[PDB]
């Protein structure tokens, strides 16, 4: 044939895409802050730049639960107990939030990011059955968790609301708010155990607290950052009584993969995935291993197409260390920043599939090509082609554009523009070998 023709059907729609992003929690933002100004700027550019970076459109921040910044802990805005939940909470704002406020202010005001997801791993220790933000335990006052010290549920809702207000008064709007992380998992770090029933119980307290607050923008409540699709899907029954009081479902890709559509009315975000203990690799493709850029391009495809995800977040953007827990390597001694091809994989999506995009049908792929298509709010149509074979001539059309452009990521290209020859509404591209290519059709 005269290449492979991919035809986009704008009349067949699926989920909305809210975007793509990562976190700088657990003092990864502090590691970035220690770089020379040029290293700082390069780290921020590769994460958020829509011209020379991954164009990430969501930042996930931790709402620190710890009493201090020991180790990699995130200090809380209220690290000292008031003794009783009947006493006002004592807020001790540091103007920094574990250097996440600076990353957020750069994302929003330098790079145009509009989606800021703040998620607590735990309440402060004095609000919990175990008196500690680490080693699990549950919020005092929930069903099954009566504490000698009192019922701290309203206090935790006031606390989360105050955290959003500190960000607001620092000119950052938190758009989404989570109050647990991995509620099925006890860990040696910030962790807190809620059943799905307890999550619903708390949402019924947190929703009116937010709606009655003086916040300028009322953030959408999220739940529950379970460590896999399967674990989160098991919480949806109990959450269904409060579907009027939260608006985002969140889950990771650790204990199961995002390979089916959850039964919820809400958008579903895959909010953390990584090759956490794999030895550092920057490569796009070596053999299809767990850390390679190629693998992560495909992991995103699977989450969107098979998991019905509206967003995809790698665990950490930039940090130090020699595992694939993160996309961007910091060498603290050299003061340098090196993006892996996992950074470019997520950017090969995020640069072109912007917030509000609607996934749409595309036909004509077979064999070595996996394809998806997205209609942006500006009417630009982004067609993803993941090519596991040799160079593939592809034609991209609607079932009408005035111009086209194309970019590819592979072993020698980092979201590099390639030719998109444009004739009578049809873009013709050479999709490189073992690449992810995005072809964009633009209205006038
Ligand atoms: C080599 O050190 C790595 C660790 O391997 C890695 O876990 C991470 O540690 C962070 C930590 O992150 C976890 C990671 O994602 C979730 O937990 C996973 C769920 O699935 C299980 O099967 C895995 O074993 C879990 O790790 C969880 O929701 C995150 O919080 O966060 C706390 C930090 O204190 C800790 O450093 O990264 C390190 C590293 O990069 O050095
Ligand atoms: C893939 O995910 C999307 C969400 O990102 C799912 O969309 C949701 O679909 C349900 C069922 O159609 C929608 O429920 C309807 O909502 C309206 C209000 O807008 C309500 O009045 C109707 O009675 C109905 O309950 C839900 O709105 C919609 N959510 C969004 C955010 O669009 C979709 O169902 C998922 N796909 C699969 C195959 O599961």
């Amino acid at each position: 044939q005269a290449g492979t023709t991919l035809t986009v059907d704008l009349s067949t729609t699926y989920q909305r895409i809210d975007g793509f992003g990562t976190s700088e929690a657990f003092q990864r933002a502090v590691q970035m802050s220690r770089l020379p100004e040029e290293g700082q700027r390069r780290a921020l550019d590769v994460l958020f730049s829509t011209t020379n970076g991954a164009g990430l459109s969501i930042l996930r921040n931790g709402i620190g639960s710890s009493p201090d910044m020991s180790s990699d802990h995130m200090v809380s805005i209220a690290p000292k107990s008031p003794g009783s939940p009947n006493n006002p909470l004592i807020y001790s704002w540091d103007g920094s939030d574990n250097k996440q406020l600076w990353v957020s202010q750069e994302a929003v005001h330098t790079y145009g990011v509009k989606t800021i997801y703040a998620d607590a791993w735990s309440a402060p220790g004095y609000m919990k059955t175990n008196g500690n933000d680490a080693n699990g335990g549950t919020l005092c006052g929930l069903s099954g968790a009566q504490c000698a010290s009192g019922d701290w549920r309203q206090a935790y809702a006031d606390y989360l609301t105050k955290y959003v207000e500190f960000y607001q008064e620092s000119n950052v709007t938190v758009t989404h708010l989570g109050f647990i992380n991995a509620p099925e998992l006890t860990t040696s770090y910030a962790s807190m155990r809620f059943s799905a029933s307890q999550a619903a119980e708390f949402i019924r307290i947190l929703y009116p607290t937010i709606q009655k607050s003086n916040l300028t923008y009322k953030p959408t409540i999220a739940c529950c950052d379970a460590e896999g699709w399967n674990s989160q899907a098991g919480m949806l029954g109990a959450l269904s009584s409060v579907n009027s009081m939260f608006g985002l479902v969140t889950a990771h890709a650790y204990t199961s993969q995002p390979g089916f559509s959850m039964n919820t009315p809400h958008p579903v975000w895959m909010t953390a995935a990584a090759d956490l203990q794999g030895a550092w690799t920057s490569a796009w493709y070596s053999y299809g291993g767990a850390g390679e850029g190629w693998t992560w391009a495909n992991n995103v495809y699977n989450a969107i197409v098979n998991g019905n995800a509206s967003a995809y977040l790698y665990w950490i953007g930039a940090q130090t260390g020699n595992t694939n827990s993160h996309m961007v390597h910091i060498d603290a001694n050299a003061g340098t920043v090196e993006p892996s091809k996992r950074l470019w994989a997520l950017g090969q999506w995020s640069r072109f599939v912007r917030p509000g995009a609607r996934r749409v049908a595309v036909s004509g792929a077979s064999g070595s090509l996996r394809t998806a298509a997205f209609r942006n709010e500006d009417g630009s149509v982004a067609v993803v082609v993941i090519n596991s074979g040799g160079d593939a001539a592809v034609n991209v059309r609607l079932a009408q554009p005035a111009s086209a452009k194309a970019w590819a990521t592979d072993n020698s290209r980092a979201i590099e523009e390639i030719q998109a020859s444009f004739a009578d509404g049809v873009a013709t591209v050479n999709v490189p070998s073992r690449s992810m290519t995005t072809v964009v059709l633009y209205p006038a």
